[PDB]
């Protein structure tokens, strides 16, 4: 008596992008929407949904995409703050890096605009690689992109919905979300890439008590698989500790 | 000017199960289904899709719920085989029994009705937690259900649609999906279980080369951030070497 739906392997999205944002002020988000609508992110391209933290924190960085996910239709899903614009680079530049990314690197899992190089050798300095203008300076880069990445800046990134990747279920607030995506992509085993995809995201961290506690929480959790290594980020190196480096 | 979506943190599901299905033989299925609605599972209550590899090795283990979940609209999505039916137990316990493991522990992210026991002490034989009828026989028991697992058995397991856990991307096959989704909900930070479900899963143990492939393959995956640790399945014991382990 019941009937089942039969489900193909078939990629049956007709929108490039259902662009994601975990929105507090609602002039902020105006701004960003206005801006991609005018770079090329139409109704027949694009579809936009926002994590509704005007009134609160309902959401935070690391529980937001699980509610935002099952509502997307678009075949690749972007995850940004709502104080991004595009400048410059529009719909038709991002959908050329994504296809590049996709030959150069099918293993890809996670892209975003601004993070720090996979595995760095020098711990000495942080490693940066992105292209963005930012309160630092307008049109900057550091390193060179694309390149794979251990971590990405929260401002913007993007994954395919049907190749997702969730960030922990142990860990809440509003830092680290970035690096805790590209580690449980390593996990699943694919990769992360910056990608170069030019915008202006007008953030700033905010190094507080919240900062703080969650690096030691990336560090007392990822330590546990990763013993020994230096995580960069862009908001600086985070020594995970563990195993043999607890000698001394 | 582009019209968003803002999306509250609320389960708005009305069906409690999307009963998902890895189906190439007809007449298994279709036996599945009508147990299925004998036991409590009507159109009022739960949905069924099939992961279609009737024609062709479409989907795989590993594969599958990326395709599926989309898909679903319940508030848990069951993953199971095509050769499982139910024969005693029906919708009120089921629901009875995932109810009663989010109050024991609200960490459960998978849920099944075999698998090996967390972290045993004794690997000088296979730890195993079960209640099923099947090749090994009828209305069987192995250790104590409810509890805590690292692995489940793949003829039928479940998570919440919002909390999901995905299987890894880079092993394809029909062997080892259920340890392997155990496994990335510990990097989740969460747990799993095998429940008290008694149901009949009538697939036989026939052997396969895939099965001794997987086994390595999961065992040269997971000895990077788990050296040393001998894994149980209900299939049997992995040590997965590594670390220390490798000393002579
Ligand atoms: O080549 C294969 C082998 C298996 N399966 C599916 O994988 C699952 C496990 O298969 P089966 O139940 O026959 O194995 P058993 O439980 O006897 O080990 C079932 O859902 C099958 O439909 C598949 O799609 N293609
Ligand atoms: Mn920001
Ligand atoms: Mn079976």
């Amino acid at each position: 008596k019941p009937v089942p739906t039969y489900v193909q392997d078939k990629d049956e999205s007709t929108l490039m992008f259902s662009v994601c944002s975990l929105v507090r002020d609602q002039a902020k988000y105006d701004r960003l929407l206005e801006s991609f609508e005018r770079f090329g992110f139409t109704p027949d391209k694009a579809e936009f949904l926002a994590a509704d933290n005007r009134e609160g924190n309902q959401f935070h960085g690391f529980s937001w995409h699980k509610q935002m996910l099952p509502r997307c239709k678009g075949r690749y899903v972007i995850f940004c703050h709502e104080d991004v614009e595009l400048v410059d680079r529009g719909y038709d530049d991002l959908v050329a890096a994504i296809e590049a990314l996709e030959e150069a690197d099918p293993k890809w899992l996670v892209a975003g605009v601004a993070g720090s190089p996979w595995r760095p050798l020098n711990h000495s300095v942080t490693a940066q690689a992105l292209h963005i203008s930012d309160v630092f300076g307008n049109d900057r880069r550091r390193g060179n992109v694309p390149c794979r990445v251990e971590s990405l800046d929260e401002c913007f990134l993007l994954m395919r919905r049907l190749k997702p990747v969730l960030n922990s279920y142990d860990m809440q607030g509003f830092h680290y979300y970035g690096a805790d995506l590209c580690l449980q992509a390593e996990f699943l085993g694919g990769r992360a890439y910056a990608i170069d995809f030019h915008l202006h995201h007008y953030g700033r961290a905010i190094a507080d008590e919240n900062f703080h506690r969650l690096r030691q929480e990336m560090a007392q959790k990822y330590r546990r698989w990763f013993p020994g290594r230096i995580l960069h980020c862009v908001t600086g190196r985070v020594a995970l500790g563990g195993g043999w480096y607890e000698a001394r």
